[PDB]
């Protein structure tokens, strides 16, 4: 039905039916190039960016948000899909993440088209 967007206890987890290569690119752009700002204008910038090959995971630390860090996990599926797992702070990071996903998929939709 849907790609697989699940929200549970602050966690935002989804599958994106697009290639891990483009998903990494889009996700990087979304956070790194400041394609999304929060109302509290909090530091979104990346503290660890690492590629594995089946993993690409972005970890940014939040100094202003004492409650946690921004962690986005991108996992490569052999079905030309990518699984994204978001890490939340006690305030509910799912809000940031829902916008994040829109940007990630949307950017792919422009670049990839079909």
């Amino acid at each position: 039905m849907d790609k697989g967007t699940q929200y549970k206890d602050g966690y935002y987890i989804t599958t994106l039916n697009y290639n891990f290569n483009t998903v990494y690119n889009a996700t990087l752009q979304a956070i790194q190039n400041g394609q999304t700002f929060d109302y509290k204008s909090n530091p979104y910038d990346i503290s660890v960016n690492k590629n594995n090959g089946t993993d690409a995971e972005i970890v940014s630390a939040s100094d202003s948000d004492s409650t946690d860090s921004l962690q986005v996990a991108m996992k490569k599926l052999p079905n030309n899909a990518t699984r994204i797992s978001i890490k939340y702070g006690s305030q509910g990071n799912s809000i940031r993440s829902s916008a994040l996903i829109g940007i990630i998929e949307g950017n792919i939709r422009y670049a990839n088209t079909h």
